[PDB]
């Protein structure tokens, strides 16, 4: 039924709970057909913030939203800064490809800033 919780971060990715899967996207013009979020902090799990509709990530079927970034190309990044990980994505020029390993079973982040609000509309 219900069950407990505790722990102290991941490390070897092995302590995540989910499936593990991968894709190779070739960087076609512009940039990959998804965008990322990371916690700001230098040990928060990075996630796909969105998939671009009609983008190559969507056309490979495999990229989904909320998915947790474990590794990029062949680098362990699951606690790296979104500063470094965004630099890692930018380090790939157009027409090259990278591997990505995500973990599956994680939801999207709840956004503590604004997850969905509005002001005094009547209704």
């Amino acid at each position: 039924g219900s069950s407990g919780s505790s722990g102290l971060f991941t490390r070897d990715a092995s302590q995540l709970k989910g499936t593990f899967l991968s894709t190779t996207l070739k960087k076609s013009n512009m940039g990959f057909g998804f965008t990322i979020i990371g916690g700001d902090e230098p040990d928060e799990f990075l996630q796909v913030k969105s998939v671009i509709p009609d983008g190559p990530a969507a056309q490979d079927g495999k990229m989904e939203t909320g998915d947790v970034i474990v590794y990029i190309n062949e680098v362990c990044v699951l606690g790296h800064t979104h500063a470094d990980v965004v630099k890692l994505f930018q380090s790939v020029p157009i027409g090259q490809s990278v591997n990505l390993v995500l973990c599956r079973g994680y939801p999207l982040p709840f956004d503590p800033e604004d997850p969905a609000n509005s002001g005094p509309s009547s209704g």
